[PDB]
């Protein structure tokens, strides 16, 4: 259904900060140039209306992951990011988790089913990095190592608890 037409036009709309574009979905669109995927990331940096960005199954690679990481350090709007079924490696994934040190607005990240498998050292490091982020509530990924898997689940439950705590101590103290 969507195609290179929509891809160029939607990108313009992002750059223009169109208030009516709250969701960008590129899922399953083939033959998007890597630099076009990068441009999406670059445009989204200062976009104030896009809440969800989904690029699943676009052949996005680490260059795309790096571009997205940069954008994540700046963007205060996107709450849900879908990277499933792409060519992102553990490097691209670490860059994103390092970016999340600087991001308190993204609550859902999913990278299921990458064609290049993450690696244990990367899973161990994701868990270490996630400790420093208190706003991510959902991580779409299935861990190979039982240890990082447990730690990440506990961290996500923690973050869920931290968000209720913040809201409650706002409501309580605002009387
Ligand atoms: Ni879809
Ligand atoms: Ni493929
Ligand atoms: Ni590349
Ligand atoms: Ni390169
Ligand atoms: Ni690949
Ligand atoms: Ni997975
Ligand atoms: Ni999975
Ligand atoms: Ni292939
Ligand atoms: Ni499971």
């Amino acid at each position: 259904e969507p195609n290179s037409t929509d891809v160029e036009e939607t990108l313009e709309r992002i750059k223009n900060n169109d208030p009516k574009l709250e969701e960008v979905n590129l899922n399953n669109i083939r033959n998007i140039p890597i630099p076009t995927l990068k441009a999406y990331a670059e445009a989204l940096k200062e976009n104030s209306y896009v809440k969800k960005f989904a690029l699943a199954n676009t052949r996005a690679d680490d260059h795309v992951a790096f571009a997205i990481a940069i954008m994540l350090k700046a963007n205060k709007t996107i709450t849900s990011l879908n990277l499933d079924s792409n060519h992102i490696t553990g490097k691209g994934i670490l860059a994103i988790f390092r970016a999340l040190l600087q991001n308190n607005t993204l609550t859902e990240l999913r990278f299921h089913n990458q064609r290049h498998i993450c690696g244990g050292k990367t899973e161990m490091e994701i868990a270490k990095l996630l400790k420093e982020n208190t706003t991510l509530l959902k991580l779409g990924y299935h861990f190979e190592l039982a240890g990082p898997r447990m730690t990440v689940t506990n961290l996500l439950s923690r973050n869920m608890d931290k968000q209720r705590q913040k809201r409650l101590q706002e409501q309580r103290q605002a009387q």
